[PDB]
DNA sequence: AGCCGAGC
DNA sequence: TGCAGCTCGGCT
DNA sequence: AGCCGAGC
DNA sequence: TGCAGCTCGGCT
């Protein structure tokens, strides 16, 4: 008692407290319905307690972290619970104010990710308890087929529930997964109350673990999680020509592209897909406007999502070209089209922004790669000749980044010796941040700490808001010294970055470790260019669709203004009969896109009277003439060239994009 | 002297130490102004200036209980920050030895709001310590840094009439005054509307400053007469209208919705909040709900309190509203602009006065506005009396689905009682509880302690629904005799008072009027509805008359094609426009009217080559002649017809609505 | 130990 | 995801 | 000793 | 208006 949120079941605590069931709710929304669902009958034998949000995974967590939790330690004063009392006995569990725990989560796999974890909190403290059938949960009379009992069977669901929650079993985990993943592959191509703890691991859980992954790690094709993806695809749609305030852009995606969780992510990974500091995104497709954090803190000083505002960056529409989209596989959401199973940039962006996340079994990471490198490198395959290798790569970073071995970097700032006395500080390596590095750093080396002793006499500071500048004064006997150490070891301006786990989802939809970021170069560049070719079928059948169209068109108001044809006062019927009996052609450009999966006139008969008028019938031939013209202009251009000028136009407007930036 | 506990305190370097006096202490409206004040302060400025954030309207401590006081978080932080004690007198330079800080310097948005919050701390100061304010220990920095004293302004007190101007705002003892204050206020400005420092006095700033918020805060918090909307309110519903949702929109979507498309200045927590409130449709809320709850928006268990979360419920008009608000009418209001962008109108004009239908009610400064709910049909069958030139009935409130009684006292003056029986000797049943009587707090606040404590009942059970309420109450046969002899409906505490002597509204010339009867109100309404009857039938048979027209001139045009009469082929444009004008076709009669208030011959040459057609022909000659009927059935109508047929679809689907909900 | 970020 | 309190006037 | 609601 | 912590994996 003395817990807020709680509504304690009346027996509790007294003589039928073994006959009493505390419902753990998945939020408070799920709270008030069951309290509903209750009514006053249920308030003797059943108590409620609501959790928000994810709760601690407690078999390895530190014993600091335990303690201090607020969830944990609320469930086991309500319920009683002891740490190290087993209750193996029948005086044992005498002990307790509830005799069953009732879950009751969404039917969703986070849902089914708080089930597992509850469960991993009682079975690695009270295994014990599992047995006696401790643990029930409420799916959603007919409150008792809602009801399902988890059963314990052995050491088989030990062996589940450590599998799923034991920081050592990663390698047991990826196992696992790569099993369930190649076995839904199989049905794909193909077909298609008790609860042992091994089947819910097993049946549930790791669907969980795999939408885990699947929102977690990014696609190789267009770098993008499918969250990420689906703010892309809202903002083509919207064609925003002024700025929209983040959290109502998060409304708009969450409408538009069928998003099902709670929009402050979605706020946060627009906030996310626009910062252009030092260190996040080398090419910011969302354009920041306001306050979108800075290097000073690593995004973190970012003002709230009502009150900054975002647009598309006019490079967006130049790295994954309109036109495209005609070739993409757009997904639904019950009958509702939504965002493509991905996109197809120009070039690989994926490595431009460097992709990351954290899954289940797997996680993501990939550093930022030059821009104009990459577009030179494709270039290059598009000559027939090989890549050159690639190094990690930062806008706006003055530092260095050399090759230490296969996939590892040192990631070094600038420090400079001014006088005896005197270093300047003008860089910090990437993903240094001002205030950390001025806070755990330069502090520690003014003041000494209780461990180590002070190391200068004193520094100052002279950042703007894009670049750092430190000037450190010390006696010249400490500065003599850390040049012997090395400065940049000294002063922490030296870091190593390593990249041994470049996972990505294929474009078929598999996950794959990559070796070298030319293996992730060289596979993106053979689908987009298969997608070039893609790209020129569909136009040349497009463009030839809209030259016959036109020819049909401007043919019609030529033998109408000859009085080779008559319309007027002729019935729908019998002109349909005339057109077609003077052959003339059924919708083209609808025949088309039909033959992409009566007689159409339309297209004639919807022209406005001004059609006929002398200016109008010059235009009209001089538009014909032109798509014919255009019809083969496209022709005349390989997939190669095409994508030639897309990388041209994309590298003309980064070229003025950057210099915009270094002068505002 | 340090400081501990205020973890959002950027203290002084020199404050509390010998340099105190010459210390500032600058409080921001908000954690975002406080940033701005940090970062133009750099680090030299961190010397002698203090940075601390208040969230919020804070505490008017001029009569405010001793609790209150005390348990205040802001009051109490100022004073620990800025070394204040209560009861002493600041009048020598001795006294002043023991304040951390000289001055504190005010920091807000220089808006309405700002300048209550400057007001209010103004108060504080002032009615805690006098003293302070002759020695000039207050001072403000007006905003949209390195000019900083052109943007500080310092407050000087000059005599009694500061310690007035100061006691009229913020005293409650001095709310009739304020009323004076602000009615001459009005009329000086609705005067001028017709025709044409560093040292600021508290008089000054009270007078010529926070005036101007008390003004605003009474246009925002209390209705208008002609449509019973406020700003805020009026806003959403032209939103939904301009939107014409044909399915539901999260709430706190429509709420950003709004805010964009009618310049709504404010947070958009207060416009998500304003949007349940005109959702709602539990016993005591609105009678007629013109936007639909979909999803939970609170119920009479807690009145209303028990909504959801804006981002998890949704919303969209009623089909009653634009039966309500008829779009015709639309063409006859004034909107209003908010630089370059039209946005709501300065009100609508429904079809009966809606102020009296959901019950206006706000608290502004100086007035206040309360009005009961009265019953549609009642209200609709006035209207059609007065429009027959009988006499209005007087009106009850009635409120949509209350089972109890409300009867009248006097002019504006009613009880208001539940439903209690006595079922046997023992027994006693509560079927309604009176209007605003929400059921949570009648059984904590009634029951509970009739059932503790002297104890008057023996026991109580609770059969409620979502919508309905009902306990059983067993007594002991001497107590109920007892409870019976003095009032069932006494004792039992469901018999109120409701009492309507403060209907203050806009009248439809924008003047703030106290009415004393729901009959002036309706009169009022009325004469000015039976005129924007007049109105819409003046602007429909303008309109109507030359669609008329249009429809005249383009099957003119049509027939005379289909016959030789006129050809257009080949003919330049020139000589094509020339030669309708030489045969009295009428440039764009539509487009003429509008403007009423070269030749365009584009309504006719717009039109399809499909026109020309056998069944197109026809079709154009009946769309032209029912337009002839329908200008010529519109004059003969009178406003008072137009009227009755509105009323009368209203009512149609108010009988529909209402239908369907007792059934759902 | 704590970052990275898309979920609750 | 939910948590946190003030203004202003009339009324009880 | 607090509701009502449009603001911060 | 701003406040509150946890997962999952790789690596510092
Ligand atoms: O529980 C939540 C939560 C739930 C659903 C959506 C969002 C949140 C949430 O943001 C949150 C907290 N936010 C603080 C800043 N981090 C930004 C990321 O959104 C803080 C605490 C918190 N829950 C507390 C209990 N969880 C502790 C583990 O047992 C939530
Ligand atoms: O300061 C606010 C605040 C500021 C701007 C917008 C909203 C709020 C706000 O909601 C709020 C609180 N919300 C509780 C729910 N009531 C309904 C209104 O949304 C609670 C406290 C609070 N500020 C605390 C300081 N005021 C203390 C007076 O001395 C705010
Ligand atoms: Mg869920
Ligand atoms: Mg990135
Ligand atoms: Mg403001
Ligand atoms: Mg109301
Ligand atoms: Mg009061
Ligand atoms: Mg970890």
């Amino acid at each position: 008692k003395g817990i807020p949120k709680l509504d304690d079941a009346n027996d509790a605590g007294g003589k039928h407290s073994l006959e009493c069931t505390l419902i753990l709710t998945e939020g408070d929304s799920a709270k008030s319905l069951a309290v509903s669902g209750l009514g006053v009958i249920g308030r003797d034998r059943y108590g409620v307690f609501p959790l928000r949000g994810k709760i601690l995974n407690v078999r390895e967590a530190s014993h600091k972290q335990i303690m201090e939790n607020a969830e944990i330690n609320n469930i086991i004063k309500i319920v009683g619970l002891q740490y190290k009392k087993s209750y193996d006995d029948a005086e044992s569990l005498k002990t307790l104010r509830y005799g069953k725990i009732m879950i009751m989560t969404d039917q969703d796999q986070d849902g089914s990710h708080i089930k597992g974890l509850l469960i991993n909190f009682i079975h690695h403290n009270w295994p014990s308890l599992l047995k006696h059938g401790f643990l029930e949960e409420f799916i959603t009379a007919d409150m008792e087929r809602h009801r399902i009992l988890f059963r314990y069977a052995g050491p088989e669901d030990d062996a589940a529930i450590t599998l799923a929650f034991s920081k050592k079993k990663i390698d047991d985990r990826k196992e696992w997964l790569t099993n369930f993943m190649e076995d839904r592959r199989q049905r794909r191509l193909h077909g298609l109350k008790h609860l042992t703890y091994n089947d819910f691991i097993n049946k549930e859980l790791i669907l969980f673990s795999n939408s885990d992954n699947e929102r977690s790690i990014p696609s190789l094709v267009d770098g993008f999680k499918p969250g990420q993806r689906k703010v892309l695809f809202t903002c083509f749609k919207r064609n925003d020509k002024r700025e929209v305030k983040v959290a109502q852009l998060a409304g708009s995606v969450a409408e538009m592209s069928a998003y099902h969780h709670g929009e402050q992510a979605l706020m946060m990974t627009i906030v996310n897909l626009a910062q252009n500091f030092v260190g996040s995104n080398n090419i910011n497709l969302l354009q920041p406007i306001g306050q979108f954090g800075t290097r000073l803190h690593g995004g973190k000083d970012a003002a709230s999502p009502r009150y900054i505002f975002t647009m598309l960056s006019t490079l967006a529409r130049l790295l994954f070209p309109a036109v495209d989209d005609n070739l993409l596989k757009f997904l639904y959401d019950d009958n509702q089209r939504v965002e493509p199973e991905w996109y197809i940039p120009i070039i690989p962006m994926v490595l431009i922004n460097g992709a990351e996340g954290i899954g289940t079994g797997w996680a993501c990471k990939l550093p930022n790669y030059d821009a104009r490198e990459i577009v030179n490198n494709v270039r290059r395959m598009l000559d027939g000749l090989d890549p050159h290798p690639m190094l990690p790569n930062y806008k706006n970073f003055k530092g260095t980044i050399q090759e230490l071995g296969q996939n590892q970097y040192a990631v070094s700032g600038e420090i400079f010796v001014v006088d005896r006395n005197t270093v300047e500080i003008t860089e910090l390596p990437v993903r240094t941040w001002t205030q950390v590095y001025k806070e755990q750093v330069l502090e520690p080396m003014l003041n000494g700490t209780d461990k180590t002793p002070a190391l200068i006499s004193d520094y100052k500071e002279y950042h703007t808001d894009t670049t750092v500048k430190f000037v450190v004064k010390m006696t010249e006997e400490k500065l003599a010294q850390a040049e012997a150490a090395g400065l940049h070891k000294v002063f922490k301006l030296q870091t190593t970055l390593t990249c041994n786990s470049m996972v990505l989802f294929d474009h078929m939809g598999c996950l794959k470790k990559y070796e070298t970021v030319q293996d992730i170069l060289k596979e993106f560049f053979d689908l987009r260019l298969s997608y070039y070719g893609l790209r020129k079928e569909w136009l040349v059948g497009m463009l030839g669709a809209e030259s016959t169209k036109l020819n049909n068109q401007a043919r019609f108001i030529l033998e109408k203004i000859q009085g080779k044809i008559t319309i007027e006062n002729r019935s729908k019927k019998d002109l349909i009969q005339m057109l077609v009996q003077r052959g003339y052609e059924s919708d083209p450009v609808k025949a088309w896109k039909e033959a992409q999966e009566g007689p159409d006139f339309n297209y004639i008969l919807n022209m406005s009277l001004w059609s006929l008028t002398k200016e109008k019938v010059e235009e009209l031939i001089k538009q014909r003439d032109a798509k014919g013209r255009e019809v083969n202009d496209l022709k005349r251009k390989s997939p190669s060239d095409l994508w030639k000028e897309d990388l041209a136009a994309f590298v003309e407007e980064l070229d003025k994009v950057e210099s915009q930036e270094r002068e505002d």
